[PDB]
């Protein structure tokens, strides 16, 4: 019932970086309308517009999905909502757009995500009298914990993603050499990726203006071919003394946009649109903040489960790569090995980048593609949350 | 199939006013303690939580519904995302909890929606040089448009809400004292509707620290019963010079919260759950940006459509009062009074409060209340949305 | 006798956010400035400078309040001024800077003065020094102390507060805090008194506030309280140290407020019929260590009186600015003097009446010379303790 | 002759966001300090006061930068500072006020300095006067010029920027842009000859600049540029004023930079062998209208010299700040002098040197004395106009 037929990517950049001059309301319109302008289904269409967002605190405020489709060109009667659950936000957009089709409410419908980590700006509080004293803190929304809550901190600590990655890679017992080792993959296997083309079809070319002449970026500008296992050692630990999570095996602040097109299958017949995969099953879950990492385990037994489907049906599989320790703890979970043929084909999170917000729907692409090209039945795209969560949805190729 | 067996908001404050020392986050946790604690429903019943917030760059940042969960008492297992439909997304949070029971995923789901405008900060820019020049620019996030998009400028305004409401105004002719009497009524049906204890169920008061000693706000403070025709003529136009809307014929500026519990008929039929209503259908549409006021009509009619009714089988109407001339010009399009005794029978938000990301949850709230005690069978849940939007929910009674 | 006091003006006190918190310190300053030279009968184009001091010079005291204050009073375009700053001494410094000048015999007609509106002290953000920052930043909030603190100013000496050096002293000349309490009760009733028995009432130049549409005239210092009990100062906690001494109700509060004195050349006011209120003797300013900043007086009270030749002794009427009841204690230790002398703020202190910093100075100034003149004191000494470790002291003599 | 200039250092003064950016104001001022009584010979705690100018004090020069400065240079504890604010004039106001007081018979040894740095200037925000605002909010740039501004003040003059003026100056006496670029054009090539020549060599002190992990030390002014033409300079568009005549290239631009001047009592110099550089003559300050504030030196030189009892022609160096080609030209029509004077501005004005605000009255001084000694000219002048409408101009006799 709900079909994915078209998915698109901006390439995908580093914090101050080569899309740093983009703002996201800009960025994603440029991802909305090239999916639309490929797949060949005009924009009038399309029912509503979700998207995934982390932080709406700057230039993507008061609802981007709307902001964005705007932007783009689509008519106004296209609706547009924008969804956030951290870090798996660009996944829920698309499960949002699953949903509606299998509702049989509208039958086109686009799931997508931007995040612009350059640009977050930054938030002050309101004063609560009338002449205060004391100093201010602006929060840079680049980062994380804010605004903090007391009694957050009393029930849960405030520790950074990074040293639940720590946290993890202490109860796992996962160490340096193994975490490093992890990450030069991840290298690896997006430099090849990209080297031999495999990128050319979801990456669409994002035109940058540098004082008077426009730029073409249309590359992921985070892999590295010299990444070796030597240097990555030789960094220190970043979240904890003495520790094991390195600036090199953990996923760097990035900015991009992804975007996919989702329509009902009686649609895809009538208009002869041609299926890149099925939305078999999706599911939500909950886990300790302290370990937010795992976010992964449950979620994906909840949607195979959903599915009718086991692990080993599986034929590929994208975990989002926040911190090397977490990718792996997720593994010992699952019983694979790092050399899974399955596992991140085209490289993950740590050389590709996490623009929070977008990554969702940005690795269901990858997923997508690669489905496509190798004929794989069973495809799985699953996240880690931030403060304990999880998300996954279960796709079955065509 | 999706069933609606709790609904519980919190008082609606004023700018500034009785909840203004509430942080969003911890007032959205009462709505959702509150609606669990009198279901009778354990928490650790709930499968996600769905809240609406317009503004999420402060205390309410980072995903207010897993923050609020968590500081509720929540297990850690209960999953939480945060949409964003602006002024509609309370009840896209509503609608979003509806469709996932509908795919058949949780058994239990909660939509709810917060907006504390009291205490939304301010957001400033990043430098993208090194030693800049230049004056910079404190966003009030408590406003409308900011970060401003000269792309957006161009090709439609950035005319603020009240401005819409004039260009509806003028589009369908609709006069200033038919505004003012529109606002008159809102006021006396919600002043009648408190007197009357028609708001006991409802509403769950809120404990308010004032220094050493609590207080208990258990009250909307919008309403007045000093409301005069005389008075609210007296106003001078607040949008465009020779104007007709007024700060009087439109709503305010407010903090409150409102959750409501959905779960699924098999659910309820196994532990004894009585239902308050049955969600029907949803829909969602767009319409031009300069005259969003409209959204209500497209939205009702397609969402009316698929529940396969018609206008007149309505028995309960809530139309969000965004301003007098925005909800006049809805009623233009449906051919009704606003003497009609089914339309927000208790008030409407220029005399209750417009409390943004809540709105949608707050008033679905007061619907389902009252079609139980007056026993009607189908009823109706539409707002306007910035930017050009317009959510509808259809509910029958049980 | 070469630089003469023949005018003194202030306007009234008010308390951090309270009755002036609605005026900006350009304009406050306006009112003192306009206000001394129409009672005393010389055209504001006689002028030659004004001298004021100031604080913060961040906010709307901005680019030179002097000048600023001086034009929106409706001074000549003529008339030149400039802003010194030497924290809590800023005001007599402006003084002094004034005298000095009329001695060195350039102009003949000079404006001592000072203004400090606590109430609006702006926020201080840093800039940038990199392209696309990451971090959170922080506002400073001027009205307070140390802030842009330098790391080599915190490995030198420290960056205690005023509070925290109050606190030093009372423990390095073990003063008691039945003392401290008893010398700020002592504060608010010789206040009190002096404002109740009309004292104030020649000094004091009422400042117009406006209320939405309609004026009040703000006309009374708003910190002194009648209510003040050794009861209720008992009560209140530390502020500064855990188990310590200095409370708020033993040290000054944040205030808004302006000064200014008219000076002119002996032979000018000859020349016009200008009756001397007080004459300029000496000046004297001096540094003492950061850590007990309060001490200031001392030092800089010998070296005036030294150089004015005179003897403590020979001083009829005494203004030691009371920063913290601690802080005042410990000067009057070393001077071998009462709380309950007579020629000591007479008509109440800072902790009373409120301590607008840069207006602080010329403030307690005014309310010397008004003194001298009805009690008919020949020698006077007006002396306080400044920030991160200084004392400023000026010697008048009546006429 | 009882002001004696005995030492006169400056650091070398960097571009906005340039070479001394990284140096923190308080940090820059220390510098000055030290090195001036370093090679004075004469122990630091032998210095009474030490005044210091600087526009704004909103930043890491917050709460008097002098004090701050003086005991990061590792100045004595009893030392004084304090910090006068005169705007572009408050380095001169700085030594007259030093040379004020030893006039006075207070101290023997004061110094004279000011500070500015331009880049690390903060934000400025306003303080909510209700409970919960609605509304954007400004943060103000004090790396700029008019902020906070009183409706009162845009009502009675404007709030024209320098710039602004420079043009007013330009229309009312006619100044065209072929003139003032050639001006600009002298500033720099006498600067960039006077460097290559070594004369600045004596005056200027090195700053070391901490770049990551190594150090690297700035040495000479970057300001002034070999390579300035008339015909690069001709091609700049106004910026003040569409279909105007100052332009950027014809105006100071904004930078860092930190001097200090020590002076000492003739008697104390002569105890203790100290050969003076100069003799403070007379000091002068006065005001002119705001909308042109540029020719505010040509009353203060004239009341300058009338205080000294010379007349113009007995000058034989004249140090004029360069704010603007437009503003100096200005003054010198009234002076009657041709832009080619040799006495002008020998070694390049601040077009190409830098216009560190509260540094440059002391920077110009030092500049001027140290020329006075190596051509051995008699009285020199030293004179800047003043933000707001104002000029101050000090008359010194070498020795």
């Amino acid at each position: 019932e709900a079909w994915i037929v078209e998915a698109v990517r901006t390439p995908i950049g580093k914090h101050g970086g080569a899309l740093a001059s983009v703002r996201p309301d800009d960025l994603l319109a440029h991802a909305l309308s090239v999916l639309v302008d490929r797949s060949g289904v005009p924009k009038e269409e399309v029912e509503d517009v979700y998207a995934g967002c982390a932080n709406q605190a700057g230039e993507d405020n008061r609802n981007v999905a709307r902001m964005a489709l705007l932007l783009a060109g689509f008519p106004v009667e296209v609706a547009g909502c924008t969804v956030n659950r951290l870090c798996g936000s660009g996944l829920e957009a698309v499960a949002q757009a699953a949903r509606a089709i299998w509702a049989g409410e509208g039958k086109v419908y686009i799931g997508s995500g931007v995040e612009s980590m350059s640009r977050a700006p930054y938030a002050v509080p309101k004063p609560e009298r009338g002449f205060p004293t004391g100093n201010l803190v602006m929060y840079d929304t680049t980062l994380g914990w804010r605004f903090v809550n007391p009694k957050m901190q009393a029930l849960y600590g405030t520790e950074s993603m990074g040293e639940t990655a720590e946290n993890l890679a202490e109860m796992y017992g996962i160490r340096r050499e193994e975490q490093d080792r992890f990450a030069l993959l991840s290298h690896q296997k997006a430099v090849r990726a990209w080297e031999e083309g495999r990128f050319q079809d979801e990456v669409v070319p994002v035109p940058v203006k540098r004082g008077k002449e426009e730029i073409l970026v249309e590359q992921d500008e985070g892999p590295r071919r010299d990444t070796s296992l030597e240097k990555l050692a030789a960094l220190r630990p970043v979240f904890r003394e003495g520790g094991t999570v390195t600036a090199g095996n953990s996923s760097p602040l990035n900015d991009g946009a992804a975007a996919v097109l989702l329509v009902s299958d009686d649609y895809a017949k009538a208009h002869g649109l041609r299926p890149l995969a099925r939305v078999r099953a999706i599911a939500v879950a909950g886990v300790p903040p302290r370990i937010m990492g795992i976010g992964p385990v449950p979620a994906t037994r909840k949607a195979l489960e959903r599915a009718g489907l086991s692990f080993s049906d599986l034929g590929l599989i994208e975990l989002n790569e926040a911190f090397a320790a977490q990718a792996l703890a997720v593994l010992r979970e699952w019983s694979l090995s790092m050399e899974d043929q399955r596992l991140n084909p085209n490289g993950g999170a740590i050389a590709l980048g996490h623009p929070l917000g977008a990554s969702g729907a940005r690795i269901l692409t990858t997923l997508v593609h690669e489905m496509r090209r190798r004929k794989v039945q069973f495809g799985l795209a699953t996240m880690c949350i931030g403060v304990g969560q999880g998300i996954a949805v279960v796709v079955e190729g065509m």
